[PDB]
Protein backbone atom coordinates (compact mmCIF):
# COMPACT_ATOMS: atom_id res chain seq x y z
CA UNK A 1 0.00 0.00 0.00
CA UNK A 2 2.00 2.96 1.28
CA UNK A 3 6.28 2.95 2.00
CA UNK A 4 8.35 5.17 3.62
CA UNK A 5 12.11 5.68 2.82
CA UNK A 6 14.77 7.54 3.71
CA UNK A 7 17.79 9.67 2.70
CA UNK A 8 20.61 10.00 5.39
CA UNK A 9 21.87 13.14 4.50
CA UNK A 10 25.38 13.81 6.23
CA UNK A 11 26.55 17.55 7.07
CA UNK A 12 29.88 17.18 7.78
CA UNK A 13 33.65 18.37 6.64
CA UNK A 14 36.71 16.03 5.96
CA UNK A 15 37.54 13.69 8.57
CA UNK A 16 34.15 14.02 11.00
CA UNK A 17 33.77 10.62 10.82
CA UNK A 18 31.53 10.26 8.44
CA UNK A 19 32.74 7.72 5.86
CA UNK A 20 33.76 5.54 9.23
CA UNK A 21 29.97 5.91 10.55
CA UNK A 22 28.61 5.29 7.46
CA UNK A 23 30.39 2.29 6.70
CA UNK A 24 29.90 1.06 9.77
CA UNK A 25 25.89 1.17 9.69
CA UNK A 26 25.97 -0.47 6.55
CA UNK A 27 28.50 -3.23 8.26
CA UNK A 28 25.30 -3.54 10.69
CA UNK A 29 22.19 -3.05 7.89
CA UNK A 30 23.49 -4.24 4.34
CA UNK A 31 20.40 -3.22 3.30
CA UNK A 32 21.23 0.30 3.90
CA UNK A 33 22.96 1.45 0.40
CA UNK A 34 25.82 3.34 1.01
CA UNK A 35 26.62 5.80 -1.93
CA UNK A 36 30.16 7.46 -1.80
CA UNK A 37 30.54 10.18 -3.66
CA UNK A 38 34.40 9.87 -3.38
CA UNK A 39 33.94 6.40 -5.81
CA UNK A 40 32.02 7.74 -7.87
CA UNK A 41 33.79 9.01 -11.39
CA UNK A 42 33.03 12.59 -12.88
CA UNK A 43 32.36 11.38 -16.05
CA UNK A 44 29.96 8.67 -15.00
CA UNK A 45 26.24 9.27 -16.17
CA UNK A 46 24.91 8.44 -12.81
CA UNK A 47 25.60 10.86 -10.16
CA UNK A 48 25.04 9.91 -6.30
CA UNK A 49 21.14 11.68 -6.53
CA UNK A 50 20.74 9.03 -9.30
CA UNK A 51 22.35 6.17 -7.72
CA UNK A 52 20.46 7.21 -4.82
CA UNK A 53 17.21 7.22 -6.90
CA UNK A 54 17.56 4.40 -8.86
CA UNK A 55 18.46 2.55 -4.62
CA UNK A 56 14.97 3.56 -3.37
CA UNK A 57 13.15 1.57 -6.15
CA UNK A 58 14.51 -1.73 -4.85
CA UNK A 59 11.64 -3.35 -2.64
CA UNK A 60 14.45 -4.06 -0.71
CA UNK A 61 15.61 -0.91 0.37
CA UNK A 62 14.30 1.31 2.58
CA UNK A 63 17.53 3.97 3.55
CA UNK A 64 20.39 5.55 1.57
CA UNK A 65 23.38 6.62 3.34
CA UNK A 66 24.38 9.75 1.11
CA UNK A 67 27.79 9.75 1.53
CA UNK A 68 28.72 13.73 0.73
CA UNK A 69 30.25 15.94 2.96
CA UNK A 70 27.47 18.56 2.07
CA UNK A 71 28.96 20.91 3.89
CA UNK A 72 27.67 24.04 2.34
CA UNK A 73 23.72 25.18 2.15
CA UNK A 74 24.26 25.02 -1.80
CA UNK A 75 24.83 21.11 -1.40
CA UNK A 76 21.81 20.59 0.82
CA UNK A 77 19.86 22.27 -1.77
CA UNK A 78 20.98 20.62 -4.51
CA UNK A 79 19.99 17.50 -2.93
CA UNK A 80 16.17 18.69 -2.02
CA UNK A 81 15.68 20.04 -5.61
CA UNK A 82 17.36 17.16 -7.50
CA UNK A 83 15.50 14.00 -5.89
CA UNK A 84 12.28 15.91 -5.79
CA UNK A 85 12.62 17.09 -9.32
CA UNK A 86 13.64 13.23 -10.54
CA UNK A 87 11.36 11.13 -8.24
CA UNK A 88 9.06 10.87 -10.06
CA UNK A 89 11.18 9.53 -12.58
CA UNK A 90 11.94 6.28 -10.46
CA UNK A 91 9.24 6.37 -7.60
CA UNK A 92 5.41 5.67 -8.13
CA UNK A 93 3.23 7.91 -5.83
CA UNK A 94 3.16 4.79 -3.00
CA UNK A 95 6.68 5.79 -1.82
CA UNK A 96 6.87 8.80 0.96
CA UNK A 97 10.76 10.04 1.23
CA UNK A 98 12.27 11.45 4.31
CA UNK A 99 15.44 13.20 4.96
CA UNK A 100 17.17 12.49 7.77
CA UNK A 101 19.93 15.08 8.61
CA UNK A 102 23.01 13.34 10.12
CA UNK A 103 24.70 16.39 11.92
CA UNK A 104 28.23 15.98 12.09
CA UNK A 105 29.67 19.45 13.48
CA UNK A 106 28.22 20.22 17.19
CA UNK A 107 26.68 23.81 17.38
CA UNK A 108 29.33 23.90 20.69
CA UNK A 109 32.40 23.12 18.85
CA UNK A 110 34.82 25.86 18.05
CA UNK A 111 36.10 26.33 14.32
CA UNK A 112 39.58 25.86 16.28
CA UNK A 113 39.03 22.39 18.04
CA UNK A 114 36.81 21.33 15.16
CA UNK A 115 40.69 21.74 12.78
CA UNK A 116 42.93 20.03 15.82
CA UNK A 117 40.83 17.20 15.59
CA UNK A 118 40.06 16.86 11.78
CA UNK A 119 43.39 18.02 10.41
CA UNK A 120 44.93 15.57 13.01
CA UNK A 121 42.66 12.31 12.41
CA UNK A 122 43.37 13.02 8.54
CA UNK A 123 47.05 13.43 8.76
CA UNK A 124 47.76 10.33 11.79
CA UNK A 125 45.32 7.61 10.39
CA UNK A 126 44.36 8.80 6.77
CA UNK A 127 41.24 10.05 4.66
CA UNK A 128 40.39 8.21 1.32
CA UNK A 129 38.83 11.95 -0.18
CA UNK A 130 40.22 11.23 -3.59
CA UNK A 131 42.17 14.69 -3.73
CA UNK A 132 44.08 14.07 -0.62
CA UNK A 133 44.18 9.91 -0.86
CA UNK A 134 48.22 10.07 -0.95
CA UNK A 135 49.37 12.99 1.39
CA UNK A 136 52.16 13.27 -0.65
CA UNK A 137 51.42 17.40 -0.42
CA UNK A 138 50.65 17.94 3.55
CA UNK A 139 50.35 21.44 2.36
CA UNK A 140 47.52 20.30 -0.17
CA UNK A 141 45.77 18.24 2.76
CA UNK A 142 45.71 21.41 4.71
CA UNK A 143 44.22 23.68 1.84
CA UNK A 144 41.67 21.33 0.56
CA UNK A 145 40.68 20.28 4.16
CA UNK A 146 40.61 24.49 4.20
CA UNK A 147 38.35 24.36 1.71
CA UNK A 148 35.22 22.55 2.82
CA UNK A 149 35.83 24.75 6.17
CA UNK A 150 35.74 27.89 4.74
CA UNK A 151 32.71 26.60 2.50
CA UNK A 152 30.84 24.64 5.71
CA UNK A 153 27.39 26.74 6.58
CA UNK A 154 25.74 25.09 9.70
CA UNK A 155 22.44 23.24 9.69
CA UNK A 156 19.55 25.93 10.14
CA UNK A 157 16.14 24.16 9.73
CA UNK A 158 14.36 27.34 10.32
CA UNK A 159 15.07 28.51 7.16
CA UNK A 160 15.61 27.20 3.78
CA UNK A 161 17.12 24.61 2.37
CA UNK A 162 17.51 23.09 6.08
CA UNK A 163 13.79 23.71 6.87
CA UNK A 164 13.34 20.63 4.25
CA UNK A 165 14.63 17.90 6.63
CA UNK A 166 12.12 15.98 8.44
CA UNK A 167 14.57 15.03 11.32
CA UNK A 168 17.99 15.65 12.60
CA UNK A 169 20.46 13.32 14.72
CA UNK A 170 23.20 15.52 16.15
CA UNK A 171 26.16 13.70 16.65
CA UNK A 172 28.96 14.67 19.14
CA UNK A 173 33.01 15.20 17.57
CA UNK A 174 35.69 14.92 20.36
CA UNK A 175 39.26 14.11 20.25
CA UNK A 176 40.04 10.38 21.52
CA UNK A 177 40.29 9.90 25.05
CA UNK A 178 41.39 6.63 26.20
CA UNK A 179 39.58 3.88 24.38
CA UNK A 180 36.62 6.69 23.91
CA UNK A 181 36.00 7.88 19.89
CA UNK A 182 33.35 9.99 18.87
CA UNK A 183 32.34 7.51 16.07
CA UNK A 184 31.37 4.85 17.95
CA UNK A 185 29.60 6.73 20.20
CA UNK A 186 28.03 8.81 17.49
CA UNK A 187 26.97 4.82 15.68
CA UNK A 188 25.14 4.33 19.13
CA UNK A 189 23.78 7.82 19.42
CA UNK A 190 22.19 6.76 15.32
CA UNK A 191 21.17 3.48 16.28
CA UNK A 192 19.63 4.54 19.59
CA UNK A 193 17.98 7.74 18.07
CA UNK A 194 16.63 5.23 14.95
CA UNK A 195 14.77 2.70 17.64
CA UNK A 196 13.09 4.87 19.21
CA UNK A 197 11.77 7.14 16.24
CA UNK A 198 11.49 5.06 13.40
CA UNK A 199 11.26 1.58 15.04
CA UNK A 200 10.46 0.43 10.97
CA UNK A 201 14.21 1.21 10.62
CA UNK A 202 15.59 -0.79 13.80
CA UNK A 203 13.01 -3.15 15.26
CA UNK A 204 15.31 -4.00 17.42
CA UNK A 205 18.99 -2.88 18.93
CA UNK A 206 21.61 -4.88 17.34
CA UNK A 207 23.88 -6.67 20.16
CA UNK A 208 27.00 -4.45 21.16
CA UNK A 209 29.39 -7.04 20.65
CA UNK A 210 28.45 -6.59 17.15
CA UNK A 211 27.58 -2.91 16.56
CA UNK A 212 31.89 -2.57 18.21
CA UNK A 213 32.94 -5.03 15.54
CA UNK A 214 30.90 -3.10 12.89
CA UNK A 215 32.73 -0.26 13.73
CA UNK A 216 36.33 -2.04 14.20
CA UNK A 217 35.44 -3.19 10.21
CA UNK A 218 34.84 0.52 9.38
CA UNK A 219 37.97 1.77 11.56
CA UNK A 220 40.75 -0.11 10.22
CA UNK A 221 38.95 -0.07 6.28
CA UNK A 222 41.17 0.72 3.16
CA UNK A 223 39.82 0.54 0.15
O1 LIG B 1 36.18 8.43 16.40
C1 LIG B 1 37.27 8.43 15.79
N1 LIG B 1 38.44 8.59 16.42
C2 LIG B 1 39.62 8.60 15.77
N2 LIG B 1 39.75 8.45 14.43
C3 LIG B 1 38.63 8.27 13.69
C4 LIG B 1 37.32 8.24 14.33
N3 LIG B 1 36.43 8.05 13.33
C5 LIG B 1 37.12 7.97 12.17
N4 LIG B 1 38.44 8.07 12.40
C6 LIG B 1 39.53 8.07 11.42
O2 LIG B 1 39.55 9.37 10.83
C7 LIG B 1 39.94 9.28 9.46
C8 LIG B 1 38.89 10.00 8.61
O3 LIG B 1 37.71 9.20 8.64
P1 LIG B 1 36.31 9.84 8.18
O4 LIG B 1 35.22 8.83 8.48
O5 LIG B 1 36.12 11.20 8.79
O6 LIG B 1 36.52 9.99 6.60
P2 LIG B 1 35.70 11.04 5.68
O7 LIG B 1 36.45 12.35 5.64
O8 LIG B 1 35.78 10.34 4.33
O9 LIG B 1 34.29 11.20 6.13
C9 LIG B 1 40.03 7.80 9.14
O10 LIG B 1 41.41 7.41 9.16
C10 LIG B 1 39.26 7.13 10.27
O11 LIG B 1 39.68 5.79 10.56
Amino acid sequence: STTTKYIFVPIATIGCGKTTVFNTLNNLFPQWTHIQNNNISKKAKLKICDLTLLALEDDDQSVVLFDRNNSASRERRQIFTTIDQKRDEHLDDTVDLKYIAINFIPEDLSEEELWDITYNRVIQRGDNHQSIKSQLDENLVESVMKGFIQRYQPINTSRSPDDQFDHVIHLKLSKDENSLKSSLENVRIIIDDLVQNFPDLIKEKPADELINECFQKALDYKP
